[PDB]
């Protein structure tokens, strides 16, 4: 694998959304992660319902948590719907799934990196954009403005966002905070310091979509 990965460049990457008040952020990750092997396959960029899984994903609990693997086995069991055709609502509702016809897109599967190993996710991240969770709830985190973050960082993950890249002392990595957070919506932690729970705990529990 190369030693620059930026899905963006290759455009698999929407623009930097905001989840406001809800723990959708495991909607947000796994959505990103759909949104981009939809683009390696097709060839074309497209916004999905992260809606749809907040009120959809009965194994979650719409904004009080939830599983980007579960949204991602949902996508996989059925689809999803394009993002204006379910807009986001910052809450959540009951499903309305079958009020918007057939789903834009489908995947046939979902899988798990291998935990705790920099390597194994670098290999995948270089393959598509993946899904990953790390420790929010941190002052430093909070307020991160650009750079490499290091922390101080806890392995108490409690936030899922993706990764879509990595450099030789970082992983790209897309939270759903709005674009006035970190660089523009976006946080280089850094990789490669020995530790296998990985920065923030980076590497504990990384899932991506997929589809032939």
């Amino acid at each position: 694998i190369p030693e620059y990965v930026d899905w963006r460049q290759k455009g698999a990457v929407t623009p930097v959304k905001n989840q406001g008040s809800c723990g959708s952020c495991w909607a947000f990750s796994a959505v990103v992660t759909i949104e981009g092997i939809i683009k390696i396959r097709t060839g074309n960029l497209n916004e999905y319902s992260e809606q749809e899984l907040l009120d959809c994903d009965r194994r979650s609990y719409g904004c009080n948590g939830g599983y980007p693997w579960s949204a991602l086995q949902l996508v996989a069991q059925y689809g999803i719907h394009y993002r204006n055709t379910y807009p986001y609502e910052g809450v959540q509702r009951y499903c309305r799934s079958r009020e918007k016809g057939p789903y834009a897109a489908k995947t046939d599967g979902v899988r798990q990196v291998q935990p705790y190993n920099e390597g194994a996710l670098l290999y995948s991240i270089a393959n598509q954009p993946v899904s990953v969770v790390l420790e929010a709830a941190g002052k430093d985190f909070q307020l991160y403005r650009g750079g490499i973050f290091v922390g101080p960082c806890g392995n108490k993950v409690d936030h899922a966002v993706a990764a879509v890249g990595y450099g030789p002392n970082y992983i790209l990595i897309k939270n759903s905070w709005g674009t006035g957070w970190g660089e523009n919506g976006y946080i280089r932690i850094k990789r490669g310091t020995g530790n296998s729970y990985g920065v923030c705990g980076l590497y504990t529990s990384s899932f991506y979509p997929v589809k032939n």
